[PDB]
């Protein structure tokens, strides 16, 4: 009465695959091939309250594709299967389901960023925060 | 050109897929089962932040297993798949991935709560959230 253990391997096994399914790059090389070709978007999938409080990529071609798993908001932005993406937070977010399903789909190059939202920020990568020093408590 | 008519319609298909394999339940009878039998426990997914703001389930047995998608804090929750588990937050942070791998393991019951955390508020349901009262302007 206690096999929390024993299907956490296959918990891990399930849901780290999610990850391989695509190519995995670094919120810097994806910025990278993002600021130079303008044609390479990113989708970053974040709920709102984190996006104002902590912050959000601050990149040229950006699509924030909320929704439930941005399925309907997919359409809604502009997307063709020649077009390179690459998706932010893959872990609690769920990226993964964001960009390995368009490569599932027949997208051409989709790059998931490893880390998440907290490597955006803390790599000194450009990000759109509300900086705000009017606070003691 | 644009593939949004074409894939709309595959990821609602894949992303509709997650709330099939689960066992379907409204936050009123996955609370009702919740309150009267302390062996089925739900498991909220979802971000803290958000959680914060707008509030969370406030029920007897509640557990928040917060990871990329609860794999390593399903281990030490203390589950064991003889019991029933609801899975709360179906949407954004979508919990199906929670309760419907679960399910491929051999768990007792498992259910996934529709709509998600705007059904728990909208329905006065029990929740646990800080009273925003400290604003007149």
């Amino acid at each position: 009465a206690d096999m929390g253990e024993k299907f956490d391997a296959t918990f891990k096994a399930q849901v780290k695959a999610a990850k391989a399914d695509m190519v995995m790059l670094s919120p810097k090389d994806a910025y990278k091939l993002l600021q130079e070709n303008p044609d390479i978007t990113l989708i970053d999938v974040r709920d709102p309250d984190e996006l104002k409080a902590m912050g959000k990529p601050d990149v040229k071609n950006y699509k924030h594709m909320s929704r439930g798993k941005l399925e309907p908001l997919l359409a809604k932005s502009g997307l063709d299967p020649e077009k390179p993406v690459v998706v932010f937070c893959k872990t609690a977010a769920r990226a993964a389901l964001a960009g390995k399903t368009l490569r599932e789909y027949g997208f051409k190059t989709i790059y998931n960023s490893e880390g998440g939202m907290d490597k955006w920020l803390e790599e000194g990568l450009p990000s759109l925060d509300r900086s705000h020093h009017h606070h003691h408590h």
